[PDB]
């Protein structure tokens, strides 16, 4: 991470743009007010090793909501896990219980960093599908579904559920529809990482629209969940997986098998994050106040990309930014070239990494036409 | 499972000698006052992938002692991990990446049952050396020397600090003394599961004298160090690993190496426990007070160990039953046949395992006198 360069910057006007977890307009850390309320466990003791029960449960309805017939039929093996990184981790090594000639896995072209090592240790070697486009810093779907098409039947497929990281790329959700008629006909197994349910646009549902979609049409579906971004629980480790099966005696082979993965691993996980997740969405209140506070961040992250595009239109520049507004979450690719993105560290003292993402949580009311200027100076 | 069976039992006068943690003389879980009096963070943040470097330090002095030689050389390398668990876990994933032909270590012939998986799914296979003796319930040294003297060059050997699980049954310093001479002289790597200190014999520096006695004997140590009992943090995950090494410059490049392990497995460790160990440890008033309760919690298991054997004599046993007193921790062997526990259970509602081992924390002022008699006429 550059944060450490950042801070070591003697520059009065510094801003850092490679941060990795949300920030508020006065670029605080954010402690969500429903987090602050919720009830704790009184008792220290080890959690089972699947998790905290209650919280398991909660998280499989916040994922796959409530008219879902598979969570009803008891088909779906789930348990607590590290973060969404646990569960992608617990996953990939779950993955030759079900999946025959389970070698390699299909990601996005441009996708999240960790993700090649985290499959790697679980004995797959991911493989690339056309997913962003350069020229527009957008979605190529005519390639992803290529791709998809093309791959040997029965592939692993992984996909982000919302809020791509690095790009901020997304299907709309009629493209999700054509993916995941190819994932279907070509009888591939979907690994669905879901790490913004709801930080990503502020609604829920709409937010998981692509694993409830799938869970009907495919045989397993395989859910990373995280809760660091939608609960700002990040250092507190609260994740789950879900695996859906065809019947509730084969879930729970599956959850059996989890345990005998996550107990030589590390036992049993973390009390506290699934002690405030059970706690909030248990309680009609505390939803509803995480309901509103899910908005507050996802409208502050969209409303800064929609003022930076305007900030660079009033500084005069001729180029398009219209991508900006197009991407969701807290990061973007924005497009700028390895060598804008080092003048604007060497001239104006912001920090991206080289390949032109910013995290936009770093961006608010007190920088953002600074950085604006800076953008156009160096694009123009 | 027991536990299952246990709290299923409608029995109105039933015990627990299963569990895995300790009970006050209440029977109730116990969270330490220092714990409650501990500061906690304000910022959820992800911790650094090592883990928050003063909690780190903390570990490494209250393992190694203030004034260590490897310490202020800066040739121990450590990181966090989830408990004691995790550090075994990851050192087995180092040692087996970074050791050529290192597939096998050797254990205590009773162990820890989760050291088996941990090290298998690190790709060494745990073998036996000579340990437990049936007859006494205590020591066999002259077995474990000669099985140690006899492996070969090079073998990496599990050792448990104090308070070995399942059995209690510790070497004296004198006999680690032999131990260690023989570890050296056959240039055998140690890696030692301290998981008590402290709360082994209420004695923090006595009870890590297997690491500071190795350390400076042998070129590479390792040390899996729990927090879970002798904080009361359990549930919350908190452990250090630590491994020495030549030089700084070696600690340094083997924390790198560290860190590739940590980052596919969980990305990042959790904050809380954390918090709660450095807190204490950096603060005079909480570090003293935290050392008065871990005595406290030692000198009740060491007392209603000496209890059971008093009670024992006072009902009439003429059985020997001097071991329940040697032995050191909350797991005793107590040397009751299979036909015997099975009768402890069907006719007296008490539950420990067929192997005979009984978590004396279930042991209390209430029940000891009732669980005496049964024992005793079970034997007699
Ligand atoms: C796409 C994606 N997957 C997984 C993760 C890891 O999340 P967690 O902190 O819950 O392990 C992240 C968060 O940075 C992410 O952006
Ligand atoms: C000998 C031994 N090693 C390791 C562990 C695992 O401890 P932790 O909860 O810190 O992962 C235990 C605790 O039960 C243990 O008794």
């Amino acid at each position: 991470g550059l944060g450490q360069d950042f801070r070591m910057d003697p520059a009065k006007r510094k801003v850092n743009l490679s941060i990795g977890v949300y920030r508020d307009d006065a670029d605080q850390p954010f402690v969500l007010e429903c987090v602050k309320q919720a009830t704790l466990g009184t008792n220290m003791d080890y959690a089972p090793v699947t998790g905290i029960a209650s919280f398991v449960e909660e998280a499989q309805k916040l994922c796959f909501g409530p008219t879902c017939a598979a969570l009803r039929d008891g088909r779906i093996a789930s348990c607590q896990t590290l973060g969404g990184t646990g569960a992608l981790r617990i996953g990939g090594d779950l993955l030759n219980r079900f999946v025959a000639n389970c070698n390699r896995i299909y990601g996005p072209d441009v996708g999240y960093p960790n993700h090649e090592s985290i499959f790697a240790k679980a004995g797959m070697e991911l493989t690339p599908y056309s997913y962003y486009d350069p020229a527009t810093k957008g979605l190529n779907l005519a390639g992803m579904l290529e791709c998809l098409d093309k791959a040997p039947e029965g592939s692993v497929i992984l996909v982000h559920a919302c809020a791509h990281n690095p790009t901020g790329v997304d299907p709309t959700h009629d493209d999700w529809r054509q993916v995941c008629d190819v994932i279907k006909r070509r009888n591939h197994i979907p690994f669905v990482d879901m790490a913004y349910q709801g930080f990503a646009t502020g609604q829920l549902d709409y937010d998981a629209f692509v694993p409830r979609h799938l869970v009907d049409m495919v045989p397993n579906l395989i859910v990373a969940q995280s809760f660091s971004a939608n609960f700002g629980l990040y250092g507190h480790r609260c994740g789950a997986l879900h695996i859906s099966t065809a019947s509730a005696e084969e879930a729970k082979r599956l959850v059996s098998q989890l345990a005998l993965l996550i107990r030589p691993m590390y036992s049993n996980p973390p009390l506290y994050g699934a002690w405030v997740v059970s706690s909030i969405l248990k309680d009609p209140q505390l939803t509803a106040l995480w309901k509103k506070e899910l908005k507050q961040m996802s409208s502050r992250i969209a409303e800064v990309r929609k003022r930076l595009v305007s900030e660079l239109k009033a500084c005069g520049s001729v180029h398009d930014w219209s991508h900006i507004e197009r991407q969701v979450g807290m990061m973007a690719y924005t497009g700028l070239t390895r060598e804008q993105v080092e003048l604007l560290r060497s001239e104006y003292h912001i920090y991206m990494t080289l390949n032109g993402r910013a995290a936009v949580s770093g961006l608010n009311s007190t920088n953002v036409e600074y950085v604006s200027q800076a953008i156009h100076n160096v694009t123009k």
